[PDB]
């Protein structure tokens, strides 16, 4: 399933996942192993980033994706995908893009991996909000 406004239903059970208590411009710092972190906001722009940007490198404020509210539910996790970030330094003109996977936890996000060859950033966040 996919749905807008920072919420999605599990069509099997009619359970509504709602990430909107994580929303707002103050946002969060995603931890990063190689260097400073990433400012990020859930389902909206981060005030520490350029207009409309949901996540950006904390050192430079360079965009790693425009915010949107399209929450997906897939293989038992919630995902947001911020597209159209800044241009990445690789082979073809590729723009950054952030994937934010929320997994169930019966808590800050982490940047776990950065695909250099697709300029995709993968984040994880363990949260009781993705539980069912």
């Amino acid at each position: 399933n996919e749905h807008d406004d920072c919420q999605v239903t599990n069509p099997s059970t009619g359970h509504l996942f709602d990430l909107s208590s994580l929303s707002g411009r103050a946002g969060f710092t995603a931890a990063y192993a190689k260097g400073w972190g990433v400012y990020m906001s859930i389902c909206g722009e981060n005030e520490n980033c350029p207009p409309g940007v949901g996540a950006c490198f904390g050192r430079t404020r360079i965009s790693v994706g425009k915010a949107n509210k399209r929450l997906r539910y897939v293989d038992q996790v919630l995902q947001l995908v911020y597209k159209d970030g800044s241009h990445c330094p690789s082979k073809h003109g590729l723009s950054y893009k952030s994937v934010i996977s929320f997994v169930c936890r019966p808590n800050r996000p982490m940047l776990i991996s950065l695909d250099k060859q697709t300029c995709t950033l993968f984040f994880s966040w363990h949260t009781p909000l993705a539980c069912e």
